[PDB]
């Protein structure tokens, strides 16, 4: 009931697919052998974002690697899995590419990354990914009807202000989860002196 | 080197097995109906605790409940997987069992649950830890050797102090993650409206 008067709201509203490039990424073996291209798999996707601290690696590069290449901008949405997930990946210091688990969005025209992320986490973003999700009791997203999802359109200006608002929000909740830790870590360092 | 010096100390030290009662957990299928009786696995055992907000849950009862029951104090150890890690039970609302991948320590005289967990997480306690693992590139924890850990002894007054300044810089530390978040998650509705 909620899709319908979204898709009848009267807002100038693109499709995903209009405006983007979609490719599912690299599925790759548990076993293979570390290396120095970086995987994002459904784990790798954090609340606060992508851990890329934490990425396995593999090693299989050239024109391979071009196809499947993480760009800063691109939109990881969770493909398979039990949590459907949106994520924006940042340019890393080595290569990085995606699971099959996870549909790579490469935002062209009209709209951001992040404000394809704002819209899909919203109330009606998420009922318009799971209308895509044919899954039992699991996530099966439909690369077709994702791309089929309308998205509003608002200038970039206000579009590039919004990210702001949000980028410098996150970057403060770091500057605080991060210190909380080191005076947290400080506490545990005076329990290990305290047995000494 | 450091294993040899610990055990030369001349520190007053009892074994973990002379103090503890120790058992390792019901083994259950990933695939049973959801319950009453909820179970911490090695991915429930959070780094700030026992994440008992997403214990899996199952069913089994009686006299069997009553073997491989978690109570108040409780040493959980990781027995199995890719990062020993101890954690201390908390009483829940609910009753409450560990995985077999679990040994779990009932600490029963001269030891507190949380002063183990001290010592355990110390440079040594990682290292005695580890000699107790016989696994390859995985865990694999001697609950015999484990039982043969030598652990200081000092009053229960000074380890009753040294767990309230380890519990207060704890809730401290949930106190200002908790804060955080719900002002991250003002942000957050801050740009849901922006699109609105």
């Amino acid at each position: 009931n909620s899709i319908e008067a979204y898709l009848a709201d009267s807002r100038e509203k693109v499709t995903l697919g209009t405006v983007v490039d979609c490719f599912k990424g690299k599925a790759v073996s548990s076993k293979v052998v570390p290396g120095d291209v970086g995987l994002i798999n459904l784990s790798d996707m954090g609340t606060l974002g992508i851990q890329y601290h934490q990425l396995r690696t593999f090693q299989m590069d050239r024109r391979q690697l071009l196809r499947y290449l993480l760009e800063d901008g691109d939109v990881l949405i969770a493909s398979k899995g039990t949590l459907k997930k949106v994520c924006v990946f940042h340019k890393q210091n080595r290569d990085v590419v995606a699971s099959s688990n996870i549909t790579v969005l490469r935002p062209q025209k009209l709209l951001r990354g992040y404000y394809i992320k704002f819209f899909l986490d919203s109330p009606i973003g998420q009922a318009l990914l799971d209308a895509a999700d044919h899954g039992k009791d699991v996530i099966n997203l439909s690369t077709k009807e994702l791309l089929d999802i309308p998205i509003p359109v608002i200038p970039l200006v206000k579009q590039d202000y919004l990210i702001n608002h949000y980028l410098r929000g996150l970057t403060d909740y770091h500057r605080k989860l991060n210190r909380a830790e080191q005076e947290w870590e400080y506490i545990q360092n005076e329990i290990q002196k305290g047995l000494g």
